[PDB]
């Protein structure tokens, strides 16, 4: 498969992001679908594609949330399969070098580590660390957890 | 002054905001101003008004980020007064009031604690506390500091 800069005046691809965000999570994305690839293809963020046969078998994007030196991963959406783990990780890859390349020095999200492996194991394996925790982000007791990594050398 | 609901439908409230949004941080808002006041405008957000003599003094909003559980405050602009303090203030408890009637449980933030009295102090004695921090968020040794509050009693 080819990870590239997601083509954003494509809208096959879009469409199959639209499917693969319904899919993946029904009542989460399953309305507001096309509305999240609009908000998805925001030029201001990274967009990054995991085709393979002309089909998209995952997606990954960035937001730059503080000037372009700290970005967060958002989302990361990988189709079922045995490759999974190796789709997202070559995902994750791609976009630190596509954020680095933009300024950036730092990589944040957040997560509920549920499944909608762990995220917690996936990020921690690539290097993420915790940087904070939200007690009752999503309901009494249910945190939401921040991690984050220096994404270059230092200076 | 009166602090209330925003009303969406108001094009002068909204160009009012869109002015103190400028003059409070012009290389910040200075040229998408009109449209960061739409995004705030997003009916899923909270948009709450400071208004005195049918002038708006000041401004605070909310996200939902984690179900409606979960907020996140942003933003909160204050025009220049010796009242600056409890303006923000009364914003900031409205605010709670607001989020708390639509589910919420917790609401937080994150600042860089620097004036473009400071950010940290202001939250601190409102009851919000540090629950993360993001090394090299806008640069190097330059960290955003994550702060929230549980804004309902433990039932």
């Amino acid at each position: 498969m080819i990870i590239s800069e997601f083509d954003r005046n494509n809208p096959v691809l879009k469409d199959q992001l639209s499917d693969l965000l319904r899919l993946t999570w029904p009542e989460e994305y399953g309305d507001s679908s096309a509305e999240e690839v609009e908000e998805m293809m925001n030029p201001e963020r990274i967009a990054v594609a995991a085709v393979d046969q002309d089909e998209l078998v995952g997606f990954i994007g960035a937001i730059p949330q503080y000037g372009i030196t700290g970005w967060e991963l958002h989302p990361l959406v990988v189709e079922s399969s045995r490759r999974k783990n190796q789709i997202g990780t070559r995902l994750v890859n791609y976009l630190e070098k596509e954020v680095a390349s933009r300024g950036g020095i730092t990589i944040y999200l957040g997560t509920d580590d549920l499944d909608h492996e762990h995220p917690y194991e996936f990020y921690e394996k690539l290097g993420y660390k915790i940087v904070g925790v939200l007690p009752n982000a999503n309901g009494w007791d249910k945190p939401d957890i921040w991690m984050a990594k220096t994404i270059i050398p230092r200076p």
